């Protein structure tokens, strides 16, 4: 939470336009969807957003959402449409 790396510069879509991106969506299933736009809010040190297009998903679905949601890996997101065995407090 400081200092942007020298290649973490939030992902770049002029790229792979074309290559499908994957979002974790609130419920937790996870879905692909398209990704155009980004903004980094006025601060833009921190905050981040992207256009999702859902594939094939309804149109009115599509909107903003949070860099966390997408990932281009799927196993990230929710291995596969699936909620993850929440942690039992785990500490050493």
């Amino acid at each position: 939470g400081s200092h942007m790396d020298p290649l973490m510069q939030k992902i770049d879509i002029s790229e792979n336009p074309d290559k499908i991106y994957f979002i974790r969506r609130e419920d937790g299933t996870v879905h692909r969807g398209q990704v155009l736009q980004s903004r980094t809010t006025e601060n833009a040190a921190a905050p981040d957003e992207y256009y999702v297009h859902y594939v094939g998903l309804n149109r009115r679905l599509d909107g903003w959402v949070g860099r966390h949601r997408i990932s281009d890996n799927a196993d990230d997101l929710g291995g596969i449409t699936v909620l993850p065995a929440p942690p039992l407090a785990p500490d050493q």
